[PDB]
């Protein structure tokens, strides 16, 4: 019934700002498109580093709304957006924080996504973090990624890009 979003590189990087930004300053949330451009070239918390311009995170922003994943905020004293993940893709708030995390940095071991997730959610303990990942994935919005010696570590990344991204 629910077919794959196959989002662009800046679609995929935009929502994981707006879903992080909402977890770890919600005072600046919904984002104004400046400060949703500044979130999206970050040198931190970033894999890769962007250098997306005003327009591309603009058009982006506009074709994402078209697509029910983003709503515009308008204000007096600028526009502002928001993200639809939640009620997008139907999701607790636990899976749009590790799909958030996933996107902003691709395939992450559990321990990387718990502590990652620290000030934005928190989870007991990486039981919690298998427990909601099992659940993406089942619902076709993450995998597994095999491993191969150099890592004895399980890796998950999101399906909801460029799914040719994983595919050598």
């Amino acid at each position: 019934n629910a077919e794959a979003l196959q989002l662009n590189s800046t679609e995929v990087r935009i929502l994981g700002c707006l879903i992080e930004k909402q977890a770890t300053n919600p005072e600046t949330y919904p984002l104004t498109l400046n400060a949703l451009v500044i979130a999206c070239n970050q040198k931190t918390s970033r894999d890769p580093v962007m250098n997306l311009t005003q327009g591309q995170v603009g058009q982006s922003l506009r074709a994402l709304e078209g697509r029910g994943l983003t709503r515009l905020v308008m204000g007096s004293r600028a526009d502002r957006w928001e993200h639809k993940v939640d009620k997008g893709l139907e999701l607790v708030p636990a899976q749009v924080i590790l799909t958030g995390l996933l996107l902003l940095r691709g395939p992450q071991t559990v321990s990387e996504l718990l502590t990652r997730s620290n000030r934005m959610h928190d989870f007991e303990d990486s039981e919690q973090v298998v427990h909601q990942l099992e659940r993406l994935i089942a619902r076709g919005l993450a995998t597994l990624v095999p491993r191969q010696s150099g890592q004895r570590e399980d890796r998950y990344m999101h399906l909801i890009g460029d799914p040719e991204d994983l595919q050598d």
